[PDB]
């Protein structure tokens, strides 16, 4: 049995390690990732006065994986042919390959559609880019005063076909990861309050939809009140379309003053999945599955983490959760009786609570 | 300066200790509590198969407090005369004392109106009663099968006058602490799943209102889906009125099968506060204040924790938060320049997230 695991982070690693440990020699587990190293830093930075806390974990998949009986091949998946059970990918040297699998675990995540934002290259500051959050840190300390805009781009969620899961297990969201926006808004207020710059800096938070949509209307009104108190502006239904040097523009031509734009880029499906077997993926580019992480169309394709349709919001711990489930369900198939954990939706992001 | 602190838990102790440490000799801090000891166990028990984890902290206020420069007097507050700044209370010997204060910090919490539930004495199992968690534990392990009902009683929230705080800082809730109901429902399912009794035991969850009201409809629907999957029934708008041996009845005379009734009693204002200066308290028996914890009517009365009107849901950490604020604001008044922390509403109970 050859099991291919696509990707190298939460979903992939969880599934690979859990699978190998569970079946050992009963299967060959191989991981294909677009890069040799996988980095795991902290969700949000620590904007502290004169205190820069570095804490990154760097994994070398080529060494770390074999050490666990898992093979590793670096390459960029270009498409998955679910019909012929082939994974097409480009190697670092530019060459093209395709490997057959008996089972595939898709953990290549989603996509941060920065490309959908005119002026991104020139004036954007992303919260999800590695040493891009360093560019921000430096920018924030040298900031003399002005306007700051913080928010996320729209979530191009797929809707059809639908995951084979109980009712209401998958929410409809205008934003894929919004909680971090609330936290960073509060942190930025703190940082500037400590620098006695509250009068020099003006923070505007923007949402592609209603803002923290897992909350009740009152809880959302409460959050707005907090912003009012802290002198933070809130603009709803602002689907960012462009970044200029001093402002951001929405799809309707409305603007927000912004000398510094902190953006969680729009979420779209992974291009490699958009280019895969049409009926493997939904209109968004995500793989709909059942509660066992098995594709609703191809019984030998598993989708985990961000790449799976049901993971909304797009959370690392849901990635780990789905990674395990996929691995336990598969182990059973490979003749190793294993308990398959039940999947739960999140209900609410705990970051919605300021006391967090 | 004589500062009286009423109560002996989260709000009281936080305020007393914080105040004394902040002003030292600049004031006499004395605590009056209905009992000599204050116990601090765990919010919810640990229903484990043959594994009973005890972990309770027992404080002797008479020794612990003076050790910090805080006097202690045991007695049961009967009423507060805000107009004359007198606190009336019964001593252990049965005598009725009446002391005067320059400032008072009310931390006597709320009330668990078990008395409002017919048959409580005879067949009730409370989640908020010290060793009541014990009577339950023994009952649950001897349970051969049948029906279990779990939920909370209505919250007799006060509405007038209103707290002097920003808009939407205080929610309207039908239940004062509902999160624990969700957690326990999931835990009880686990306990019985491990005993292989899922078919022998039938769990029904009941809510005085629309359950987990801080959540969006879509999050509430998700929760309902989880219940459905787990075989747990949900009955909303069920304001309990009586507990029989094998069913719970609400006001309307409606029933829910219940051989074991796990109830978080209804929340009402502390009777001592209902019998205090009429314009100190709201229609519920809670003390409305501003963001500094100062009564909106008497500038030398502070209300902290459960006894304060704004603490909804009724949370220990909000008690600790309000306790600190009260103490810092007062310290400033007593000539000790101190930073007064900003008060935030909770937004959501993190227990709403099953991954918690
Ligand atoms: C951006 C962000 C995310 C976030 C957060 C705060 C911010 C600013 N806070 C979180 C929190 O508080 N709690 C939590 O649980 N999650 C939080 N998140 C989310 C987390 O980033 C994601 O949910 C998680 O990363 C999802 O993991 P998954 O493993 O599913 O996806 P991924 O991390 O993107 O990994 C993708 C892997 O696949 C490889 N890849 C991608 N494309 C290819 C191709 N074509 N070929 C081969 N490999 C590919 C990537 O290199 C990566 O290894
Ligand atoms: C019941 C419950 C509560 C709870 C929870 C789960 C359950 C089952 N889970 C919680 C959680 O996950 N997180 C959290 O922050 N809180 C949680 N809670 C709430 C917590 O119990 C309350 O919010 C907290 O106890 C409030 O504290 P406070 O100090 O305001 O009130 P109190 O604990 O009732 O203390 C009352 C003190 O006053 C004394 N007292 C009462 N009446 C008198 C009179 N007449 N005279 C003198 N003293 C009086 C009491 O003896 C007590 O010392």
């Amino acid at each position: 049995t050859k099991v291919l695991v696509l990707g190298g982070r939460f979903g992939a690693l969880t599934a690979a390690y859990t699978l190998k440990r569970l079946v050992g020699s009963k299967a060959d587990v191989k991981v294909i990732n677009k890069s040799r190293f996988s980095y795991f830093r902290p969700a949000l930075p620590h904007v502290a006065i004169g205190v820069r806390d570095v804490d990154e974990l760097k994994v070398d998949l080529s060494e770390a994986l074999p050490e666990k009986g898992i093979q590793f091949q670096e390459g960029t998946v270009e498409k998955i042919d679910a019909k012929s059970s082939m994974v097409y990918y480009t190697k670092p040297d530019g060459s093209m390959a395709e490997e057959e699998y008996d089972y595939v675990i898709v953990g290549i995540g989603a996509h941060l559609a920065t490309e959908l934002v005119k002026g991104w290259d020139k004036y954007g500051y992303s919260v999800c880019e590695p040493e891009f959050a360093t560019k921000l840190r430096e920018k924030l300390e040298s900031f003399q005063g002005g306007n700051i805009a913080i928010g996320s781009g729209p979530f191009y969620q797929g809707h059809n076909p639908k995951p084979k899961v109980p009712e209401n297990f998958v929410p409809n969201a205008d934003s894929a990861c919004e909680g971090p926006v609330f936290e960073m808004s509060l942190m930025l207020h703190g940082y500037f309050k400590k620098k006695g710059m509250l009068d020099k800096v003006h923070v505007t938070v923007f949402s592609p939809g209603e803002y923290l949509s897992d909350l009740s209307p009152n809880s959302r009104k409460a959050v707005a009140s907090i912003y009012n108190q802290l002198g933070i502006k809130l603009v709803h239904n602002f689907k960012i379309k462009e970044i200029r040097e001093h402002e951001i523009v929405d799809e309707k031509g409305n603007t927000i003053p912004a000398d510094i734009t902190i953006l969680l880029p729009p979420y779209t499906g992974n291009p490699a999945l958009k280019n895969s077997t049409p009926d493997l993926v939904d209109d968004g580019g995500f793989i709909p599955t059942d509660l066992n992480m098995v594709s609703i169309k191809y019984d030998n394709v598993y989708a985990v983490g961000d790449a799976n349709s049901m993971t909304v919001p797009k959370l690392g711990y849901l990635a780990v959760m789905t990674g395990r489930i996929a691995a336990q369900h598969l182990a059973n198939r490979l003749g190793v009786p294993t308990k398959v954990d039940k999947y739960y939706p999140t209900i609410v992001c705990v970051a919605d609570n300021p006391y967090e």
